[PDB]
């Protein structure tokens, strides 16, 4: 079956050190694994406007060949937010 896997993006991660580890978020879709995004604020059940979902977006973005994500969730659970990521669903 499709497993759940995980990575992170906090904030400070871009593109230097992020897209190296799309390249590792890649390779946990393409396993067959169902990829959960976990943000990880510095902040609160609303840190940002500018920490997730440029990141996450993104990640979606970039990845959006491969994987797609479930949800873009912006609801924030605690001081991080999961957005859930997925193989892309054949029809």
């Amino acid at each position: 079956v499709i497993q759940v896997k995980e990575i992170k993006f906090r904030p400070g991660t871009d593109e230097g050190d992020y897209q190296v580890k799309l390249r590792s978020l890649i390779r946990f879709l393409e396993e067959g694994d169902k990829a959960k995004i976990t943000l990880r604020f510095r902040g609160r059940e609303m840190a940002h406007q500018q920490i997730g979902m440029e990141v996450l977006n993104r990640v979606k973005d970039d990845l959006q060949e491969l994987a797609v994500v479930e949800s873009f969730p912006t609801k924030i659970e605690g001081r991080q937010m999961i957005m859930v990521l997925a193989p892309k669903k054949k029809q």
